């Protein structure tokens, strides 16, 4: 089932087999421009039934990774126009995924080098990328946000809905609202993260308020045949855990995000160090609220996607680590190829070693 056709909203895949969106930090600096290279990179790929871009900054305030890409000034926009041709030129779908770090950011990359955003004035306590004098990519600990004024936040889904028109000016075929892996979305998502006492914080309803005004507005603003979003809402991802009730709170946005009827559902079930796997109670639970397409991530194998996608619970399956390392996965899984092998220390910055020299089965 993995090499047959899926409809995910407005367009149709014609296998189950996606690029999952993986930051690479390889964008110009100054200006947070996509490149040639990241075309060629994505170009490679596009044999995949969907292409989830790398995380993309909504506005220069979304921005927590040096070398992380934008998509909201003209330049941004020019570039990833140029990156989009390339991928429908190979007859390929790309969605953008687009993001507001919050509080997994560093103030000398934010506007006016001040304190980054988020839900309430708590440090993340983990660590960002940076680059160096050199232009090579450095680790460093994220800055304390400051908490959101009540009057910003009518900007910040502002900033989502601008985002998505230009996204679709750009070409992109989808949407993919990043609600996951403890940024902004997630950061006012999780008790752990959002102590807010308007109605931004508190009960699941108010902590999910932010998330379902962007998904109104982005639908509105485009079509909902065009939005897809992530969550990672069972477990801890980057020291954000989704609190003490994270299975109803799970379900409860999922019965929302159904009532938009959303092209689809893009669940990462955990994160790189691992964690406990869903049940199939669960999944069969989420299926009861979501009339979309379902994505699984997450360590899967082929062998695991085609066991959830046969038993009806998930319908594609987002692969990150192998398609860095497999332009080609599509082929290889279909016709049983051994794969490349991974260069972890080249994922994230560098230029063209480790990013589009990853070779096809055949030149
Ligand atoms: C180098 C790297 C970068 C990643 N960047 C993102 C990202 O931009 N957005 C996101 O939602 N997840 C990101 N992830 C998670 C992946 O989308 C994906 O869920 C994970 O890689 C799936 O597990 P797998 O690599 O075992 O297939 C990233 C993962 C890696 C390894």
């Amino acid at each position: 089932k993995l090499f047959t056709p899926l409809k995910v909203g407005a367009v149709t895949a014609p296998n189950r087999v996606f690029m999952a969106p993986l930051t690479r930090l390889r964008s110009i600096e100054p200006g947070d421009i996509p490149t040639p290279l990241m075309g060629e990179y994505y170009r490679q790929r596009a044999s995949a039934g969907l292409i989830i871009s790398e995380a993309t900054q909504i506005s220069a305030q979304a921005k927590g990774y040096a070398g992380a890409p934008g998509l909201h000034s003209p330049e941004q926009i020019a570039a990833w126009k140029k990156i989009t041709a390339g991928v429908h030129a190979e007859d390929g779908r790309i969605a953008v995924q687009l993001w507001h770090t919050g509080r997994i950011s560093h103030s000398s990359i934010q506007p006016g080098g001040q304190a980054p955003v988020s839900a309430s004035a708590l440090n993340a306590n983990t660590r960002t990328s940076l680059r160096d004098e050199n232009g090579n990519a450095i680790r460093v600990d994220t800055t304390t946000p400051r908490a959101l004024e009540l009057d910003e936040i009518p900007g910040i889904v502002n900033d989502f809905r601008q985002a998505v028109a230009n996204a679709r000016e750009a070409g992109f075929d989808l949407v993919e609202l990043n609600s996951a892996h403890g940024y902004l979305l997630h950061q006012f998502l999780s008790p752990s993260s959002n102590q807010r006492t308007d109605q931004y914080g508190g009960s699941v309803e108010n902590r999910a308020r932010l998330v379902l005004e962007v998904v109104d507005a982005v639908c509105n603003e485009w079509s909902a045949d065009r939005i897809g979003i992530r969550v990672s809402p069972i477990g801890t991802f980057q020291n954000v855990d989704n609190g003490p009730n994270e299975e109803a709170d799970a379900l409860y946005l999922i019965e929302e995000l159904a009532k938009r009827g959303i092209a689809y559902l893009h669940m990462s079930e955990t994160d790189l160090a691992g964690g406990k796997p869903y049940s199939e109670a669960f999944r069969q639970k989420v299926r009861e609220r979501f009339h979309g397409v379902i994505i699984g991530a997450g360590a899967y194998t082929a062998e695991k996607a085609e066991d959830l996608i046969g038993k009806g619970l998930i319908d594609a399956v987002a692969f990150g680590r192998d398609y860095i390392a497999n332009p080609d996965l599509v082929a290889r899984l279909q016709k049983k190829a051994e794969l490349n092998p991974q260069r972890p220390e080249s994922f994230y910055g560098g230029g063209a070693e480790g990013y589009t020299d990853y070779p096809s089965l055949h030149h």
